[PDB]
């Protein structure tokens, strides 16, 4: 039932926060990502390339949450590290490292 579907956008300036970019593989149409990194608020569009989706989110350094979105369900991926929640509910783990600061350009 495909009725109608949207998309938003978002700046990928240049600073010392190191912007972080997931890949996901699974072969849906609509993809989001929600993490810890943006509060959980809303799901940002994961952009869809040639091989498979691709989302390049902007974090500073460290450690932060976050999940895929597929077809309004939770999924995780193998490739990728995956935690246990309070709930036991399967999420996902990403790392930054300051990459800014030993690389010039």
């Amino acid at each position: 039932g495909a009725m109608g579907i949207r998309n938003s956008d978002s700046v990928k300036p240049t600073q010392q926060a190191r912007p972080t970019v997931i890949r996901w593989s699974e072969g849906g149409k609509e993809v989001f990502i929600s993490g810890s990194f943006n509060n959980w608020s809303t799901k940002i569009p994961l952009i869809k390339s040639h091989n498979d989706f691709v989302a390049i989110l902007d974090l500073p350094e460290g450690e932060h949450q976050y999940k895929f979105f597929v077809d309004g369900q939770w999924v995780h991926d193998p490739s990728e590290p995956v935690v246990t929640s309070q709930l036991g509910t399967i999420n996902n783990l990403i790392h930054v490292k300051k990459s800014d600061f030993e690389v010039f350009d």
